[PDB]
DNA sequence: CGGCCTACG
DNA sequence: CGTAG
DNA sequence: GCCG
């Protein structure tokens, strides 16, 4: 009917239940914050069972049976529905907790429990952390420096010209070898926190190293401002008109036997892939990873030539990227 | 009861 | 701990 | 929070 996993299911970029997602969206990260991993997943997935109806939900009969709604995902709905406002969802988003989480958190190099720390000791602006620097790793003090530039939305044309760099660096650290747009983008967002890209060469192991020499050729021609191997999370220095931004870059390697299961899972969405690996494991017996997919009891690893063929072997229709918006 | 994705830096 | 989708 |  609707299937219970995301990835069983199309979910398209755009779709007709914005308001009650966002919402159940404002008490999963809430439950994040209070560390409830689990009350977390359960309103994320809520959320997405409505970003894949076919139309508007309103009135609450539409709910019944829906896999992952109960008491609680419900009430918060039917409220929204009889009265525009949820009362608990107003008053997370009006609390100082959650706003100061939620601005500590978006930080590059904080997660929640760094940030709840903070928020014990008394901390609440980005003003606070750069008085005190002392207690920020290298991370963070590139996160916090670049906070600005990093809260504005990146657009296709700064995908295009970060493509062309990149490819650029590439070509002259490894000949043959090939980028690969990933991340929301090839979803088909026009906007992004960042730009993931993937390389590979056709001739496994000749990729072997060639992260450094990517990085090594990048940071010459000046284009990074920090940096930290397989994956890079980077922060590019992106020439605008006169002037420059920086941008949060991940740059990722793997060997052309990876490659689909690389490009599969830094496709996402995030809780698509969540999903996806919950399946595999507990539906099909099968380990599921960017590395491969892995059958334990043979001991053996599936080869796949392409998304579809992992598709095909977890039981699963294939799904285009544009569908994996869960 | 107890799981909730599964890696790398 | 942070990072990723 | 929901469900296997
Ligand atoms: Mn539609
Ligand atoms: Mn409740
Ligand atoms: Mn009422
Ligand atoms: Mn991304
Ligand atoms: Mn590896
Ligand atoms: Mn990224
Ligand atoms: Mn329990
Ligand atoms: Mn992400
Ligand atoms: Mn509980
Ligand atoms: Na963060």
């Amino acid at each position: 009917w609707m299937p219970a996993y995301a990835c069983q299911r199309p979910t398209p970029l755009t779709h007709h239940n914005t308001g009650l997602s966002e919402a159940l969206e404002i008490l999963a990260e809430a439950a994040g914050f209070e560390g409830s991993e689990g009350r977390l997943l359960t309103f994320c997935r809520a959320a997405s069972v409505l970003k894949a109806l076919p139309s508007p939900v309103t009135t609450l009969s539409q709910l019944q049976g829906l896999p992952h709604f109960g008491e609680h995902s419900s009430r918060v709905v039917q409220e929204l529905l009889e009265h525009g406002v949820c009362e608990e969802v107003e008053r997370v988003r009006r609390s100082e907790r959650y706003q100061t989480m939620k601005l500590f958190t978006q930080i590059f190099g904080v997660g929640v429990k760094t940030a709840d720390r903070w928020y014990r000791e008394g901390l609440r602006t980005l003003d606070d952390l750069r008085e005190q620097p002392q207690k920020l790793t290298q991370q963070q003090k590139a996160g916090l420096q670049h906070h600005q530039d990093l809260s504005t939305p990146v657009l296709r044309s700064d995908v295009d010209a970060l493509q062309q760099v990149v490819e650029e660096a590439v070509g002259q650290a490894l000949p043959g070898a090939t980028v690969t747009l990933t991340g929301g983008f090839r979803r088909g967002k026009l906007q992004g926190h960042d730009v993931d890209f993937l390389i590979t060469h056709p001739k496994e192991g000749q990729e072997a190293g060639l992260l450094p020499r990517v990085m090594c050729r990048l940071q010459d021609q000046g284009l990074i401002l920090y940096h930290q191997f397989e994956r890079s999370f980077c922060i590019f220095r992106l020439p605008q008109p006169g002037s420059w931004k920086a941008v949060r870059v991940d740059l990722v390697v793997a060997p052309v036997s990876q490659f689909p299961f690389a490009l599969l899972g830094w496709t996402g969405s995030d809780l698509f892939q969540r999903e996806l690996r919950r399946f595999s494991r507990k539906e099909k017996g099968l380990w599921l990873n960017s590395h491969g997919l892995f059958d334990p009891e043979q001991k053996t690893f599936f080869q796949a030539a392409s998304e579809e063929d992992i598709f095909r072997h977890l039981g699963l229709e294939y799904l285009p990227p544009e569908q994996r918006n869960a």
